[PDB]
């Protein structure tokens, strides 16, 4: 059984995948945020930008299981084309996903990304791992294709999460009332340190899912 | 001998590499374009945004050799910083660009990028290579990193361009007076033809060089 708040097909806003088109299959629920905005100032991840609350959303519902899933998530693919590609999100994905999905997932043709918060165990058989810490929170993931941090965040030892063992370290201005600015400190936290790269949210500036 | 428009340091805008710190190098002089505006409407390539005339712009200037160039480059990049990233770009670099600068920036520490049209060959020894084709140009570069294509551009023939020796294919969007158009014509092309990435210039977005 599966909660999924909502299924859509569009272009990856975020990452070194920024720009591919992928089907993004948003998970209810998170183990930092209730998503209740009566409970975010007193959560662990007090930032978010979704709504992850509920099976309401396009294509959300509870799935009875694996396969019915994939089919929902096939079935957004343009017919006849390769190259698929699905991002499990959320809400935070590691509180649903298992080999199961992966494996149908899989022999359905779609390479796997993942966005996660990093405080739960990764599948790693998922082939794009995404890992994006919050810094009041645990980080067990410390491996993964990409660490994309959000910034600024209390707390954060920004220079220390380059010593994990990823492929590509990115800096996300947070959205917010304070967007420009975290977006000027962060292209200049990359050119003053640059192991690490921009990641834009390009879906705001493209106005697309 | 080099004949340099600017020489400048700021994130990638463009292609796989959007968001990453990188010297720019703009080689003056381009073989489908002159650069005055008086011969656009009749130049092979004639949507340029670019002013790529004269040694006048930033860190421009003529220099005597390859060791000269890469002085100055190098002197632009964080002091005690690795990751050295160059991006040579123009105009169109492939006029200038030889063997003993390549292997000068490499000696300096540099991985170096290349954007180029594609009308003329390019040295293998270049770590990224972006071609660009012009649809009324040549197209002689039919292997490399990215094929990066600006679109709408009459007599183009877009899916073929997939047939080609590429790792990623991407369309940008042509800036201009229609590039809000244009976008979601990118846009609707690659969830169409899923192969295809976006790229966008995000540089104009976020108002950086
Ligand atoms: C909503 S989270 C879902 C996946 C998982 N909960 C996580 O945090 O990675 C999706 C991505 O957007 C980022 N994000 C959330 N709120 C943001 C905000 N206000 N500004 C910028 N990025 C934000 C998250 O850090 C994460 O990288
Ligand atoms: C100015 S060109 C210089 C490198 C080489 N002459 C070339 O054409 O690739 C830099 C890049 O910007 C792209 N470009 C130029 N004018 C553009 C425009 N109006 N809109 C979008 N991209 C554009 C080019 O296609 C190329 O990929
Ligand atoms: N197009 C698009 N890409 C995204 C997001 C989103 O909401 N839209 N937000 C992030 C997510 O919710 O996983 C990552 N990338
Ligand atoms: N920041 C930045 N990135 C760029 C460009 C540019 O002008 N600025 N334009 C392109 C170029 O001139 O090669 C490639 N990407
Ligand atoms: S961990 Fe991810 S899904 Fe949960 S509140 Fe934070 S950003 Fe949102
Ligand atoms: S080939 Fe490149 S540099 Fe020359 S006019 Fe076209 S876009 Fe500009
Ligand atoms: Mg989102
Ligand atoms: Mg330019
Ligand atoms: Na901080």
């Amino acid at each position: 059984t599966y909660a999924v708040k909502e299924i859509f097909y569009t272009l990856q806003g975020e990452g070194a995948n920024a720009g591919r088109p992928a089907v993004f299959c948003r998970f209810a629920g998170c183990n930092l945020w209730s998503g209740r905005e009566e409970d975010r100032a007193q959560a662990v991840c007090r930032f978010c930008d979704t709504d992850f609350v509920g099976t309401d959303g396009e294509n959300g519902g509870k799935f009875k299981d694996a396969d019915a899933l994939v089919a929902t998530i096939a079935g957004l693919w343009p017919a006849g084309e390769a190259h698929r590609f699905v991002v499990c999100t959320g809400g935070e994905p590691m509180l649903q996903l298992d080999q199961p999905l992966v494996d149908a997932l899989h022999a359905a043709g779609f390479g796997i990304a993942i966005e996660t918060n990093g405080s739960l165990p990764v599948l790693e058989s998922i082939d794009w791992i995404c890992v994006s810490p919050k810094a009041d929170a645990p980080l067990v993931v410390t491996k993964g294709n990409e660490l994309k941090v959000v910034i600024p965040q209390d707390n954060q030892r920004l220079a220390d999460y380059a010593k994990l063992d990823f492929e590509y370290f990115l800096v996300q201005p947070m959205d917010g009332p304070s967007r420009d600015l975290n977006t000027k400190l962060a292209i200049d936290w990359c050119k003053r340190h640059p192991q690490w790269r921009l990641s834009m949210q390009t879906h705001k500036y493209l106005n697309i899912p």
